[PDB]
This record gives C-alpha cells, sequence and structure tokens, in this order.
C-alpha cells in the first residue's frame, strides 16, 4: 500500500473526483459552523498556528474537513487520518486533498489518508502515514486526537523502542491489537527511533472524546505521558452538547439508514446513561419507543428513572428488546450469550467509541452465519435457535458508520473547543506540564455565546448591581468551577 | 420509450441486477409487516382475488413490494407503477419483477414500470403501461390508488373520449396537466374507446391517501365515479397511524439524508396540523426543535396550542424559520414571495401529496439560480439578497424522495387495510354502488389487534357483565361509529 | 333535611359567609372563560333562553358557577345541584346563591343544593330539590345533566309511577341505588304523578359526559327516551379538549393535594386509553413517570404503544405499580383481589365517572382497616399482608374530589358547548325527535376559534382559490363529518 | 411575642391540635423517604450526633419534620425555625413539637418556632429563638442552614459586636434588613457578646441551597468564616435532583393551588436556566405550555435552545407572558415597569430563594391597589392601565408558599445529604479547616443507590475486567471528580 502523490501532496483516499460534491457540502457546513467561522475571522491576521505541524486523528467527515481548513486558515500544516474504519465520508476527504481553490488535477489541500471501509491493516498504515511527516528534521509537533490512537501509536511506539523490543501478541489478543503491534514490529526492524523522535517533537495533544481522555489519564498516572494534553471532551460545550445533543441526532439517523425499522412502539434498550446514553434515550423516547436503560452508576441510573426509564440489567431485558444500543465506553456489554438471547430480527448497535462493547469476536467465532445486507448492515443467523439478529457497522460506532455522525451545528461546538485548544497549547506551550488540562470556563462561554447568537437567542446582560450580587463579572465567568449545568 | 420483456413479463425499472439486495430487504420487511403476513396465512387457501387484474399506482418501495406479493399470494394478477417520480426504491422494483424464485434473466415476478428519478413524460408513460393490460379482451378490473392518478387517467380519459375531443392546455397549466393531456390526445388519435373500455372493466378502486380521497369525493359529487371506491385513508388504523406516526418517523429521515442539518435548537414551521403535520411537529419537538404551526381550522389549531406550539401565519413566521415544512394537502402555501423572505440557508420541503404546496413554478421563473447538491437536494440563490434556500425533492414528498418513506411496520397497517379493501370489493362487488365507502370498524380493530400482538401489547378481555355494561360484544366493535380515538 | 330561604331563594349549601372568596375567584374565572364571555355578549340583548327553567345537575364548581351566571344572563331560571358527593366548591356554591350584586343576608342569586361531602342520602335529596320547581303547573322544562343522574331520576321516576310498584332494591345493588329507590318510594306515598308531569314538562337535556351519553343511548335504544337530547361530550371542542387536556391538568393536581407523592420515577398504571386515559398518561409521562396502560380496544392500545407506553393487564402489573388510575367508564377494573396484590403505600384512584371502577364495596366488606388521613384521603391496611394502600376520594372521580377538577380555560370549551346546545334545544324544539343528537361542525369550530384567538393563535385565511381546491367554504366547516382530528 | 411552653418544651406555632394530622403525614412520608430511614437504621445504635445541639433554619415541612426526627434518632438535640414566612406546614410543626409518642398535652418533641404567614419581625424573632439555647453554658454547637439566614444572624451579629456598634439602616433599604438590624441593635443593648459566644461554639454549618452557598462563599472569601462549612446544595444528589426534579414537581403544584390556571397552551416565561429553571421549564412543557427562557449565561442559554425553548429578554417577552416565573437566585429580574408591562390577569411568581427577584418593594410603593384573593394570592390593580396581575406568595418561593414544596421522595435525597453532612462535620470535626466543603462522591453514590433500590431499578455490577478497563473499583466511585452528570 503506497500513498498517491499529486501536485506535491501525498494522500490515500477513495476518489478524488468526489471533491466537487465534497466542496458543496463543506460550504453548506460553514454556514452551520459559526464556531469555526468566527475563529477563522478573529484569528486570520494573527496566524497563531504558524509552525504547527498537526497530525490529526479524527473521523474524516464534512464537519472535520471544516476544522482542518480552519486550522490551515490559521497558519498550520496538517496531515489527517480517520480514527475509525467506517467513519470517513469519502467526498469530504476528496474535498480536503483538493482544498477550496484546487481541482483533482491541481490539488491545493492537505495530506489525507482515509476512506470509508478500511481494513484494520489499512487503518493502521494510514494512521502511520498521518503521523509520518515528509521532512525527517520536521516531524509532527502537535496531535489532534479522537480516541487516542495517534497518541497510543507514538507513546507505545517510543516505549517499545526505549525497551529495545516490540513484544509479540497472544493468540487471543484483539485483532486490532495484533495489527498494531505488527506495524510497530515491522517498522522497528527498519527504523529504531522513529516514535521516540516524534514523541519528542510533539508539543501537545488535544483529545476529543471520553475513551481517549481516560487513556490520557491512564498514561499520565503511569508517568508515561510525554507532552501536555488538553482534555477537549470535558469542556462543557463539548460533553453536554456533542455527546448528548449530537447523539440525540445521529443515533436515530444511523438506525434509519441501516435498517429503516420503526422506532415508535418498539422496546428499546440503552446501555449506559452518560451524555451519550442520555441523548440516545431521549432520541428514542422522542420517537415513541419504550426505553429502558442499563447502568452501573447509581447516580446516572436514578437520573434515568426520574426521566421515565426503567433501570434494568442486560440479563433480564435482552430477550424482549427490539433494538439494543451500547453507549458505555466499557468492554463486554453485550456478550455472545446475550446475542443468542435476542428475539428474531432484533437490532443490535454500538454508539460507544470502540467495537468491544458488543462481543463481535465471539459472534464472529460463534458459527453464526452472516449475510451482508448492504454496507455496514449484516444479518447474523444462529443455527440452534433459527433466529437472526441485524448488527450495525460490525459493532462500530453506528452513527458515523451507518450515517454521517453528528450534525455540523453540533460539531461546531466540539471543533471550536479543539481549535482553541490547539491555539492555546501551541502559543503558550511553556505554561503547561506533561499533565492533562481542561479549558478555562470563559473560553467555553465564548464557544456557547457564538452558538446562541447564531441560533438567534438573546442573552441578558447583568447590571452593575446584579454582578456584585452574584459576585461575578458582567462578562463572566458566571458559574463556580465545579458547576455541573 | 419501449418496455423490456423477459420471460413473458413486460416492465421498465432501473436495474434488474438489484434483485438480490431487493429480496433481502423484502424478507426483512416481511418480519416487520405482520398485517400482510397474517393476511397471507388466512387467505392462502381461499384465493379470494383469483380473476382479479389489479392495476397499481403507488410509490414503488420495499413496503409496496410486500403488498404486491400479498396480492399475488391471494390470487391477483398485478401491474405496477409508482405514483411519484422520486419515491421508487430501485432495488424493490427489481425484486418485484424478479419475484421470490425468479432471477434477473428468468424473472417470475410482476410487471413494474417505475424507477427513481422519472421525468413527467416517463411517469405518465409508466402510468399508462400499468393500466394497459395485454389482451384487450381482459383489461384492468381493479385499481389500487395512492394520489388518484390512475383513477384520474381512466376517468378523464373516458370523458375526453365521450366528448370526442381531448382539450388543449392553457398558457400556464401545470406541466403535469400538460404532459397528462399530451398522453391522452396522442392516444386519442389511435384509440378512441380505450379509457371508456378500461373504465367499463373496473369493478372498484381502493384509495390510500387524503388527497386521493378528496378527489374521489369530487368525482362522485360531479356524478363521474364509474365504479365503487373504498377510502382506505380514513380507516382509523390508516389515518391515525400511518399519516401521523409514519410521518413522525419519515419526516426527519427525509431531512437528515437530504441535509444532515441539526434539528435541535432550530426554529421550525410546519404548515397544517392534521395527522401529517401532527406527526411532523411531534417529530420535530422530540429532536429539541422550537416548533410553530400554521392552520386554517381552529379545532386543529387549538390542538396545536394545547401541545405547546405557537399557531402563527407564514407571513409572521417565514423570515425566522430554520426549517419550513408544508403538510396541508392544499396548494399555495409557500409562495415565491415567502421564499424570498426566508433566511440564508433555511431548508424548505413538502411532505403533502403533490408539489404545489410550495411555489416551485414561481421559484423556477423567478431568476434565482439553482445548484444541484446531490439528487433531490437543490440550493436556490437570490442574487438581489444574496441568500440561499435548500429545497428538498423539488417540492415533492420529501420522505419518499429524500429517504425511504414510512417504515415497514407502519405501512403494514395501511397495506392490510389495502388488501382487505381489495378483497371486499372483489368478492362482494354486487354489494357496492358508485360511491366512496369506508371499511367496517371490526376490520379496523382486526388490523390494530394484529400489530398490538406483534409488539407484545396485551389486550385485556371484557367479562360478559362488563360488556353488557358498555353495550358491546366481548369481540367488538368497542366504540360508536362517530368515535374519534 | 329542610331548605333554607332568603329573599325568595331556596338553597342548601355549606356556608354563606363564603360569597366573598367565591366572587373573587369567579371574576378571575370569567377572564379564563372567553367561550362563556363571548356568549354572554352575543346573545345579551336577545335573551335566547327567555322562559326556560333549567335544572342543572353538574359539579358545583367555580366554572359551573360562570356557566350558571351565563345561563341567567341569557334569560333562564336555574336550579342547581352537584352531580357528585365530593366535587362541590363551597365558596362557589355560595357566590351563585348570593349573586354578582348581592349579600349573604340579601342573596340576588339562584337556588343551589350542594356542598362538599354529601351522604348518598343528602346527594339524592339535593338532586330531588334541584329538579323540584316551586310554581304550578310550571316545573322543569330543561335538564342540563352530567353523568345522567337527573335524567335517570326523572325517567325511571316516571317509569315506576306508570307501573304503580316502586320495586324493592336487591341486596347486591350499590348503596347509591338503594338510596335512589328509597327516595322514589317515599315520594310515591305523597305524590303519585310527580315525575310523569316533570318528564312531560322537560323539552330536552344536554349531557356533558361520556358515561351520561352511554346511558342516553341505552335509554333511547329502549324506546324509553322521553324527550330530545344533545350529546355534548362528543363535540370535538368538548371530548378532545376537556376529557384529554383538562385531565392532563387535573389528574396530577388531585394526586398532589391528596398525597403530595413524587410522580417522577414512579411506575404508574393507567387503566384505559381513551381521551381521559390519554390525558392521564400524558400528564404522568410529562412529570417523569414510568407509565403503563391497559386496554380492551386494540386501536386505543396501538396508540398507547406508539406513544411509548407498554400495554399490559392489571394482573401483570398491579404488583409493581406505585400509582394506579382507572379511566375506563366501565365497572370492575380493580377488584379487591387486585387491591390485595398492590405494593405497600401504593396509591389508588378513579378518574372515570362513578366509584365502581374500583371495587370499593369489595374493600369495605373485606376486613382491611380504613384510617382517614384527611378529607378524601384514606389509608387501608390488610392485616394478613401488613400492606396499606392510599385510596383517593373513596374511589370517586379523584380530580374534582381531591382538588378542583379541570381549569376554567378548559371548562370554557365544554361549557360554551353546553350553553349553545341549551339554546338549540330551547329555541328549536320542533326540529328534534326523541333521539340523541350532536352539534354541527361550524358550532364546534366556533368554540375552538374563540379559544384560539384568546390564546393568541393566528389562523390562516383560505384564499378563494384554496377553498375551491379543498371543496370547502372560506368560513364554513373544514372537515368531513367523520373526521377524527 | 413570647414562646409558649408545655411540658418543658418552648415553641411557637399555629395550632398544637394539628399533631394528629401531622403525624399521619409524617408516617406516610417515612415510606417515601428511604434515604432518611436507611440512615436511621445504619446509625441509631451508633448515636453519631450525641451532644450535637443543632439550630436548624429550614422550611418547617412534613419533609423537614422527618429530617428533624432522623437527627434525634441519631442523638441530636435540635431547635428549629423555618427559613421562610409562608413555607411552614402548620400540622408538621405541631407534629414535631409533639414527637412520635407525645400528645398535644404531653408533647415529647423538640423546640419549633414557625407558622405559615409570619411577619418580618415575627420571622426574625423565631430565628432568634431557634438560635437561642437555654443553659448559656450550652449554646448551639451546629447549624443546618437553608439560605444562610442563621449563618448571617450569627456572623453579622458578631461583626457588629466586635465593632461596638450595630449601624443604622436607611429609608431606602430592603425591609427585611431594617428588621434584621432592629433585632441585632435591640439585643446589643441588653446583651453585648451573644452572637460572639454563639459564633464560637458552632462546630460547623450545613448549607442546603444555592443562594445560601453563594453567601457562604461571600463569607469565606473575606476571612470571616469562623467554622468548617459544607455546601450540601452542590451534592449531585441534591442540586441535580432537588433543584431540578424537585421543582418539576412543586412549581406546577404551587401555581395550581394558587390559581387553578390552565398551563396548557399558555405562554410561559421562565427566568433563569440552572437546575431550578430547568425543572420549571420541563414541568411547564410537560403540561403543554409554550415556554421561553431568559438567561445571562451563554452555556445554560444554549442548553435551553437545544431543549426547544426560545432564549429571550424579559423586556422583549414580558407583554405576552401568561405566567412568569423567576429562578435566577438574583435580584431585580422583574421590575415595576415589567409588572406594569404585563397583560391583564397574567400570573407572576418567584421560585428562587429570596423575594427580591421580583420588585415587590416598588410594586407596594407603586400606588397599585391590592385585593387579597386568599392566602398567598393577591390581585394587584394598576389604575392607569386598568390591568390586574396575580402575584403568588407576595413574591416568596411560591412552591413552599402556595403549596407544599418538593415531594418526600425528592427531599429524601437532599436530606440524606444533610444528615450525612451533619454526621461528618460532627463525628469527624478535626479534618476540616474553616472553608466551604463538599461531600465525597462515594457518599453521593450511596444516596442515589438507596433510591434506585427503593424505586425497583436494578444496577449492573462491573466485572473485575471492566472495573480495570475503566480504572475504577467495582464498588465506586465511578466518575472523575469534575464529571457533571
Ligand atoms: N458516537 C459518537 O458520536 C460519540 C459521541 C460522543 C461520545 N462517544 C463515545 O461514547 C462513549 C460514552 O461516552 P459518555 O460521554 O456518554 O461517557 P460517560 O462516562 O458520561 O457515560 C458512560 C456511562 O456508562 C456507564 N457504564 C460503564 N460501564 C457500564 C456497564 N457495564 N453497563 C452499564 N453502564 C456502564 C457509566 O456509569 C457512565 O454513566 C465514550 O466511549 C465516548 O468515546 C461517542
Ligand atoms: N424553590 C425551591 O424549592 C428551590 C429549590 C432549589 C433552589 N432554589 C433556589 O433557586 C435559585 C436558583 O438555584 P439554581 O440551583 O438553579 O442555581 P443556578 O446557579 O444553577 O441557576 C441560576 C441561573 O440563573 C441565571 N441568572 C443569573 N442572573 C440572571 C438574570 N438576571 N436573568 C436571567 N438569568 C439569570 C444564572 O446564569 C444561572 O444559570 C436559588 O436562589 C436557589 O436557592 C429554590
Ligand atoms: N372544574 C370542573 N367544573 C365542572 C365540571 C368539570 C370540572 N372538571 C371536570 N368536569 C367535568 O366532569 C365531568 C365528569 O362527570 C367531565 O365530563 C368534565 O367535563
Amino acid at each position: 500500500l503506497t500513498p498517491d502523490v499529486r501536485n506535491g501532496i501525498d494522500f490515500k483516499i477513495a476518489d478524488l473526483s468526489l471533491a466537487d460534491f465534497g466542496r458543496k457540502e463543506l460550504r453548506i457546513a460553514e454556514h452551520e459552523m459559526p464556531g469555526l467561522m468566527s475563529l477563522r475571522r478573529e484569528y486570520a491576521e494573527v496566524q497563531p498556528l504558524k509552525g504547527a505541524r498537526i497530525s490529526g486523528s479524527l473521523h474524516m467527515t464534512v464537519q472535520t474537513a471544516v476544522l482542518i481548513e480552519t486550522l490551515t486558515a490559521l497558519g498550520a500544516e496538517v496531515r489527517w487520518a480517520s480514527c475509525n474504519i467506517f467513519s470517513t465520508q469519502d467526498h469530504a476527504a476528496a474535498a480536503v486533498v483538493v482544498g477550496p481553490h484546487g481541482t483533482p488535477d491541481e490539488p491545493k489541500g492537505v495530506p489525507v489518508f482515509a476512506w470509508k471501509g478500511e481494513t484494520l491493516e489499512e487503518y493502521w498504515w494510514a494512521a502511520e502515514q498521518m503521523l509520518t511527516w515528509p521532512d525527517p528534521d520536521k516531524p509532527a509537533n502537535m496531535i489532534l486526537d479522537d480516541g487516542g490512537d495517534a497518541t497510543m501509536l507514538v507513546l507505545r511506539g517510543m516505549q517499545y523502542e526505549k525497551a529495545g523490543v516490540v513484544p509479540p501478541a497472544e493468540e487471543d489478543d484483539p485483532a486490532e491489537w495484533k495489527v498494531f503491534l505488527n506495524l510497530l514490529r515491522t517498522r522497528f526492524e527498519t527504523d529504531k527511533d522513529k516514535w521516540t523522535k516524534i514523541a519528542e517533537s510533539v508539543k501537545g495533544v488535544t483529545e476529543e472524546t471520553t475513551t481517549g481522555v481516560l487513556r490520557l489519564y491512564q498514561f499520565a498516572a503511569a508517568g508515561d505521558l510525554a507532552f501536555p494534553a488538553i482534555n477537549v471532551n470535558d469542556s462543557v460545550t463539548k460533553s453536554k452538547f456533542d455527546n448528548k445533543y449530537g447523539t440525540r441526532h445521529s443515533l436515530i439517523d444511523g438506525i434509519n439508514r441501516g435498517t429503516d425499522a420503526l422506532i415508535g412502539g418498539k422496546k428499546v434498550l440503552i446501555c449506559g446513561y452518560g451524555d451519550v446514553g442520555k441523548g440516545c434515550a431521549e432520541a428514542m423516547k422522542g420517537q415513541g419507543a419504550r426505553v429502558s436503560v442499563t447502568e452501573i452508576d447509581p447516580i446516572n441510573a436514578l437520573q434515568a428513572m426520574m426521566e421515565g426509564f426503567d433501570v434494568v440489567t442486560v440479563e433480564e431485558a435482552i430477550g424482549d428488546a427490539d433494538i439494543v444500543v451500547t453507549a458505555t465506553g466499557n468492554k463486554d456489554i453485550i456478550m455472545l450469550e446475550h446475542i443468542k438471547a435476542m428475539k428474531d430480527h432484533a437490532i443490535l448497535g454500538n454508539i460507544g467509541h470502540f467495537d468491544n462493547e458488543i462481543d463481535m469476536a465471539g459472534l464472529e467465532r460463534s458459527g453464526a452465519t452472516r449475510v451482508n445486507v448492504k454496507p455496514q448492515v449484516d444479518l447474523w443467523t444462529f443455527g440452534d435457535t433459527g433466529r437472526s439478529i441485524i448488527v450495525l457497522s460490525e459493532g462500530r460506532l453506528l452513527n458515523l458508520g451507518n450515517a454521517t455522525g453528528h450534525p455540523s451545528f453540533v460539531m461546531s461546538n466540539s471543533f471550536a473547543n479543539q481549535t482553541i485548544a490547539q491555539i492555546e497549547l501551541w502559543t503558550k506551550n511553556d505554561e503547561y506540564d506533561n499533565e492533562v488540562y481542561r479549558l478555562p470556563k470563559h473560553l467555553d462561554e465564548k464557544v456557547a455565546r457564538i452558538h446562541v447568537e447564531a441560533l438567534g437567542g438573546h442573552l441578558t446582560k447583568l447590571t452593575k448591581e446584579q454582578a456584585e450580587y452574584l459576585g461575578v463579572d458582567v462578562e463572566g465567568p458566571y458559574k463556580p468551577d465545579h458547576y455541573r449545568y
């Protein structure tokens, strides 16, 4: 597998001719992303990202493409890869290679290695490409990460270099894990210091999602986190809006494109009642479904009950569920035994960041027979029961794999948060240690205020007197630091 | 254009190689259609529609497909066309032509004349092929109608034969009227008794939608109805389930796939607040939208206000709406003047039965320019203001044109009523006059029951004494004839 | 018992010092009842009800009071009684007796026999008083009824006078019914033609409720309906607004005041999914409850499931329900045996029309022990299991019994329909048979329209061309007769 | 005003004869307060609060009553006053002076100073009495506060005692404050070190609400806090359940008891969108209102618009509001000009904590004329407009003033938190500096888990693999410290 090179830009993507359709959709999205568009304006002269060489690992969609070009508009060079084998929107990847003023013959964009429907092998080669900058003396100096695959490939790659060996894999490590070690192994026979030099070049990572953030926290606790990290997931305008309201949008979109099943009247089981399970549950309720929820956290569970949902175990409920969704960020939610419990033609999906929430390995080793219905939609049949289950996206985040992930207006929040964090970490890199940070609240309020005004909400201004009363500035921050919204 | 013929089946569809993707989706819809399936079991042996030659004008979807193979399992012969230029699912057409145990080379299915993306001429061409059976000793004896196009063809085309002349079209009649007349005048040069003979052959029409039904009420008021009609729309289990809950599902699917625009937080205007617009509003509200409603009927309008919606006019509302949807079954709802007042990149669509709810004709002759984004998605730009509008399906039903229309389970309600009404008019024909009828209430409760059962709902049975107290039989009907549910 | 008398008016009402509080709440009511206000004005000069002598049998509330001063503003003579033992608001009883301009010592009002907390004996007495006009030779000529208690009395009163024998109550008959016959038999010592001569005098009845309406369909089915009747319940502005939305408001109010129990997070069982049951589910859902539903009718049951509720039997869900509400208008819903299976401190109430939805008689006779908490709130304990149930209003309609029933604005619909139908039967006698009737659509639309306007809803006007397209008048009704809204 | 004394217990309350009624409601509340009952078991053997003498300043409700008796099952001595002049539930205060085994002639309860409908002099007399313990060797050694009126009385009284003067108050000042200074000055004459000696034995304060916590932060910022305090408002189980789901219950209760107004279809303005405003809006939306919101915080304003609500200013929306509710915790939300702008018979209320959210000062000084309707309901007429406005509770927390405040199940949470906070600041007094503290997450989770259990929800148990996967103990806590739910 070798990159394609066209006008001095290396890339690997499905179809460059898709760039014109891409570009139309990016222009509509610009109008739905006032967060990115307002940062392109405010920061257009300052070029705060000059010198940045951002390796981005993030679903290669239309919304991402507007983030990329926000980042280039602000002075950075970028190289991109998807953080998921089914997340890439192919017209969008074409539109990024091509750039606003390029064509397929004369592209004027950025390196992108991503298409919809990678193999695990293809997936990890692209991430490597995304991370390996052309000039050996100018490696990546910034990571923009979603789920921490880029971060993991750098930190563990350096780890196994410093140790002088990449270890082999156990016959039953995840496939995903075998592939990853294999790439690391192969490159170690040829280049014995690649990741070490990258890890040393990288000045910061910015991390977009819960799963990724947890992995950061587990690196920093191991003493093994080699550069500053901003936790972008836990900006208020990210977690409470993307994880929740985005999912309220894109969960039923994904189930729609994949199955066209009526949601109304059906029994629905939502595993997890974090931000994501919250949107899931509220999306499904809005559509007339009968929803129960699973949880391990008593606080989130009591929220569910108060919100009208039975709190049940997978054990007691799975046999009656017409549609099952995992939304935990944990492993081993729906096992093979749970899948064999499900009613004929029930639907099973994962909206959590990785495929191990459902036991897809054990379903693949089970002896069930698989009939592909269409892309990312599989009928599985169990000989002993004669029942068949519809599985979405091979147990990968179904909203990005069966549809288009969250909408632009929502990613504007997330990506505005990300753009700020890239700017912050790059311009003020010396004011951070190798720990995990969150953005100051006044920046989150900046991010929300943009979207209120765009939507046409009218915020009230505190009087002199009211601000002293609440003990705040008329211009914020307006809430204590531990405030929960 | 010329029909294809494989194995003694005339037809004209996009692509026969789509048979297999069709058949897979058909077997999945059958599990979601217990109403059709129950009717297949109940009536297999009775072959109640033997000798019926059914001509069908109804959106050629996966769901319509399971209806067709229900009429054939019941003993009918059918010929099919879609009743819309954008609603055909091409894989479902392919499968209906091929049949359950046909192949694309040796089809063993039914004539179909429909593909997604027909021009107006090929629509009426298609429509005529469907009503024209081979062997003039055996024309169509049953119409299955949605919209009234098949019935309008047969009944105007008769009345133009009796007047000895097809009329000219005036300077500015709908293109669709001009193409419609074009088809009849051309036919009248070669065949002056064709529609008279076909109308004389038709034992009954069954009509599926409010628009259709109203046109039936108009033929019968003028004294032109040539055969009995069943109004299928007005079954309680069609109107209150399909029109309302189907739309609640299919409206947002249509908008999602066309635009991917966030719904949450947007101002939304639904025009009309009957069953269709009740569904729209419900669906929009459940996604976190700020909904307003227009109406002419104060009863329907008081209902909206009681549901949390502002009742407003287009005029007060139009310039602020982020999304505007017409659900009225009437014409002239969003006029060019309204379109010009819309905000930059607002989304406009029609979910009623035809394209004149929005002023498309006015749009096209206005001097705004069009840029196609993708199929059934158009950006129109007003150079004077600089503001663009995204139009959906060229103003035609957006859920069928931009997505897939209602889900199988819902259609199972409307298609069971279809099948039952075909059976009643075929088997008890002598029992009807040239009038519009509605099905007994016991049959409506029969269709509701199949679906309660299928969803796991448990009906409570009346005691003898309870049933006496209510003055109903333990088995129903349970409500007086004027009951509104 | 003996009537009071001041300034010409016989009454019997809790306490007269309460005209002040009453009058206040009554002028607040007036502002929330434009349907009544509009009617007071329109027919002000005209006095449509001149000579009419009206015997109202309907919950003596602050809304009934504004309906009464409407009927007198239109030129009628009224005699009032509550149609329920707990539903009277004693400050409104007081204000009607006293009048808009009077004193407790100098009452310018009208005759009212009712107070909160009647005995079956006092109730039926006060009913007899109400339907007992003082003068000749000029008795009751109009019954305004609710539940049909007035009409039963009169019609069976006559029925027994004709047969000679007032029959002796059987032992398994309710106490309500034993009292009823007692009352008749006593009057059938002294008077010998009381009820015959009242039945002859009565020109017609207007019946407010579903249960009353069924009793009228049963009477007319016998051939023993003695005069014309209007089914007021079955007006759209009545049934689809009062039964549904007023219950949505007044169910949770009854429960709050009775018990103050957290609704959010509780499992709740609604028996019945008609208009009432629909309003209960909605209210309970909106507060966060986990709602299930029971039904006999598969159409109503498919609606509940489509609206996100399990459809279940009492049997399967009784044992888990924190709150159980009957909304059926039938008998024998929650039997003693179901009460015994209930969880400790579960709440139980009836919102239908009488107290035999819940098997109260079976409870009283069973050996549970009643502890009164306060008026209309009883704790019942089963000593064998040790579990207690909170019973509301002794199983009488809990919303009028534990609170204030439906709000003014809602009642403004039902009562507008009541006044209009009192005008129609009074002014237009000769045009009605001894059959049950419903008001015409434009009168339904008229009521809805006043209310839409009052809430600030702006209806659209059909253009002349729109109206010919839909086959309706710009003004006249918009829907066919069988339209279900 | 002097304290009554029966059987050695000083108190001042409405009617001691209300004890029987109270005690019934208390024992029902115990079945709905598993949090409080679970601690009574866990700890009445331990006796953790032995020697605590708790001066509590907390609405004197049935719910607060079950808390008082929790604290006394755990060893505490208590003295109580209500923190609001209308928030007293007279019967519950009677029930608490009486005790579980007492009668009105032989009370066995605790001292209580509260009655619904105190004056301002009376209000602060009671607080004096609640803080003033009989033994002066043994003064109050703990405080349970709700709005910091007790904490301000003890620290603001002590600043004036170190200062050798109570300053005077000007004609322009808040009315409650002159009163507040009249008390500290009157006492200062006869007693010079009262609050100094009190400020010095108090081992710690537990603060229950937002406003009380702002004022606490205002004290500890100036180095003026003399003891270790606990912010109990900002326990997840309090803020996210009480303020939100508690208010969703008690807002509409209050408005219903005060007005009987249809909420459905009315334009409602909610001022603020924290927890309180959140619950307000959800409750009003559930009831079919058309809700708009006002905010000064861009994040909460965005959350609002994502939930379906316009985000408006008071100035732009107030002429149209049918019902106005303030929920900010801020002064000067609705001024006299705004109240003068309201339509006639619109309703206005505060649900914040103090009464200055509405400009009740200006309104009483406006020259507007007041009719009282019933307790806590006033009609204010403006002679210039002829417009009257219904104000609830004279602008004081309308949930507690017009009804009964939050339900027991909900208060069960806020109070298991206070209970635990009390136990901690008392048993483990050494660990806390003189700063504002929050409970650890493992205790919040404890509270939530008792209630999940009580409701019948089944929590899932992490396996060991998963707990490792997530980096948590199987036993919790499950979330990062900054996690917002
Ligand atoms: N698909 C998307 O568009 C999208 C968007 C945002 C986040 N995500 C991903 O979704 C996942 C959930 O994120 P979140 O923000 O909701 O995190 P969260 O931590 O707010 O919520 C997760 C919840 O799952 C629960 N949980 C853990 N193990 C469980 C088990 N065995 N059973 C039931 N519940 C369990 C926890 O108690 C918690 O409340 C993350 O992996 C995140 O990366 C995906
Ligand atoms: N009545 C009750 O039973 C009850 C229950 C809990 C809390 N409270 C009280 O309610 C009030 C709010 O509590 P909370 O937890 O919601 O606090 P919060 O901080 O969560 O919410 C208050 C919100 O109102 C906003 N606000 C401030 N000034 C404003 C203005 N001028 N206009 C519009 N919005 C403005 C702030 O942006 C904030 O988001 C407090 O005083 C609290 O003590 C009452
Ligand atoms: N506040 C109120 N006043 C009068 C009648 C009311 C009421 N609330 C409910 N009702 C009526 O009670 C009837 C039950 O007999 C319902 O049809 C409803 O119309």
